[PDB]
């Protein structure tokens, strides 16, 4: 029986005791980012993503290049909250490297459409997506 998932996505600040948490940005479906090209990135926040084998959390384009294993370990570090999507497909050039997802959510209460992952950095080399994402969640209104 799948009963057993325990997807946090979640960091605690005992400062103020509030808790950063991604669930509410979470899903099985994701959000799927066109990237300009054509090519649709299927990207779950916290989970697998529907159009990806169970397991794979991002899915670069129609093939479905694993551009990271569902991770839910969320960072909190210099008051961004960061998730990487570590573990993808093995670069066919690159060899112990694999393509890989860092979503740097950052603390944005002025956030605007901006309320998105905007892909600011394309790294092919390391094959490192950089993906930031403004959202108020990552802030602790205090």
């Amino acid at each position: 029986m799948k009963s057993n998932e325990h997807d946090d996505c979640q960091v605690t600040n005992p400062s103020t005791g509030h808790l950063f948490d991604l669930s509410s940005l979470s899903g099985r479906a994701g959000f799927t980012a066109a990237y300009a090209k054509g090519w649709g990135v299927y990207m779950s926040i916290c989970g697998e993503n529907e159009n990806c084998p169970p397991g794979v959390g991002a899915c670069f384009g129609q093939t479905r290049i694993s551009v990271g294993k569902a991770n839910k370990r969320l960072r909190y570090v210099d008051q961004v909250l960061q998730l990487v999507y570590k573990d993808g497909s093995p670069c066919p050039s690159k060899s112990g490297l694999s393509y890989k997802s860092v979503i740097s959510f950052v603390c944005r209460p002025e956030a605007g459409p901006t309320n998105r992952p905007m892909l600011i950095s394309l790294d092919k080399q390391t094959c490192t997506l950089f993906f930031s994402w403004h959202t108020p969640l990552a802030c602790e209104l205090a």
